[PDB]
């Protein structure tokens, strides 16, 4: 029993980070294969990052200058190159202790696991969500640029966000391991508006969903509500609207509580109307979207990787 | 910037966790070297669990009945011993994947991080606190005896955890790395009484200070309040009292911050008298007292003036 907000084993991802100082700029590369993949803004120094052109600032550039090291092993650059927000670059050996891993963007309001390194060497791992306003959470630090953040299916780990920045409202934004930017952002540092942010209702309901599972009935009420009231409602709390999808997303944990998807929502309506009146789910009395629905099973069979 | 629970890199560890089959019970093994630690009670039936002698258990038990095996590649185990509550098996060969390592015993309020395991694989990674009652409140299902708790510092992995069992308010209890139980529990099908909990004091003071550096007073005030009297409404709100040595520990966020361990004290009472009237700090309506201050340091750095 328990429920804690839960990472993948950090350990295949351990073997891949890498340092790279490229002049005066130090971060986190990731080696796979024979390739590293780290922010597109290694090449550009610290104080003009204002508005540099990135496309312009790589045609005079080789493969020499760069210092790709593993530990404490450097490593030579045999191809360099740009795609999207990254600097994929071939360096002269394989990294052996590479996973079976995908590349993967994931859409607003899954969740992963973040490996924090900070020249080159792994700090901490911790469990964020892409936000529906396309952002993060996170605990990033100086130096701590493509810190990568990944999920795990049994051998495979499918990475799904890389580090670039952090917003003026204290936020984070990066990159999908193509280098497409999530959301309306952009890695030319400028004022970027960290959006309106609206709760992630399937998520919130997901951990209702661990909660009845771990044995919590406070918030249990018997009466129905419609499914559009629950859009209705949705809207006026700035919760995220749900779609029949997520109906079918929640069918998994609905005959494990036993509960139909839709008793549920009333039982929140009875959180989110009334308030916690005091008390706590899942120890807290914070309405947690921070949870998926795979992320409760998981928790809760305790599925493993190897 | 930002604040999270965050676990170690749990890479380290994974290498060493293996699978214990003995009969018909399966739990993990902690493999150091060429021996393999594991919870005492796998030489056990779910008959005798009520009342074990357990010295009489394992003389009965021999070198062909322990089966150890690396998910995959079985290992031979030529040597078994038992030390308190624990259970070393001398295995044929060592292991390559040792880590620099301790055996440490934490004191209550610490924290440390979690290895979740199922069958010698691991599941995930959090956060926890060995609680003032001598528990931890984890996330753990069947076949998750043995999974281990760790620190990492530089090279090494100081191990303080292996787990052994669940209490009937939910929580967990175990051992050191040395067999010893924290708490008056020991491994028997009995009535085990989960003691009354206290909150840590010391960590929602150093969680008052991430939050200064997220830099939000809403809950800074004017009004100061003395030292001991609040050591007294500490038993009134069921809080372990603040010691001195507790502030000095403490004092170097009070110096980075410039904010007297006093007014930040005063500031709780008052914020527990009359409640957080429906604000957050940090992304939280609940007081966290699972953060050390070396987590407030190792996750803000902050600097001093003098």
């Amino acid at each position: 029993s328990g429920f804690r907000k839960m990472a993948f084993p950090s350990g295949k991802v351990e073997g891949c980070m890498v340092q790279v100082t490229c002049g005066t700029t130090t971060l986190n590369g990731l080696w796979l294969d024979d390739v590293v993949y780290c922010p597109r803004h290694v090449i550009c120094t610290s104080e003009d990052m204002f508005n540099p052109n990135y496309e312009d600032l790589l045609i005079r550039k080789s493969n020499h200058n760069f210092l790709v090291q593993a530990g404490n092993v450097q490593l030579r650059v045999i191809g360099h190159s740009m795609q999207n927000c990254v600097l994929k670059l071939k360096v002269d050996t394989a990294n052996p202790k590479t996973p079976k891993y995908k590349f993967v963007r994931i859409q607003p309001g899954q969740t992963f696991s973040v490996l924090a390194c900070y020249n080159g060497s792994p700090s901490g791992v911790y469990q964020c969500a892409m936000r529906p306003n396309f952002t993060i959470k996170g605990s990033f630090l100086n130096g701590s640029c493509g810190s990568v953040g990944f999920n795990i299916d049994y051998d495979c780990v499918s990475f799904c966000y890389m580090h670039h920045m952090e917003l003026p409202t204290g936020v984070h934004a990066g990159t999908d391991l193509e280098g497409n930017f999530y959301g309306p952002f952009v890695d030319r540092q400028t004022a970027q508006a960290a959006g309106t942010d609206t709760t992630i209702t399937v998520n919130v309901l997901a951990w209702l969903y661990a909660a009845v599972i771990n044995g919590d009935r406070w918030f249990l009420n018997r009466f129905t509500t419609t499914l559009n009231d629950f859009n209705l409602v949705a809207m006026k709390y700035n919760y995220e609207p749900l779609t029949q999808d997520h109906v079918d997303i929640l069918g998994p944990l609905s005959a494990q509580t036993g509960i139909a998807v839709l008793d549920m929502c009333a039982s929140l309506k009875e959180l989110l109307q009334n308030g916690m009146n005091g008390r706590t789910i899942l120890g807290s009395a914070l309405l947690e979207d921070e949870f998926t629905p795979f992320d409760v099973v998981r928790q809760c069979s305790g599925v493993t990787f190897q």
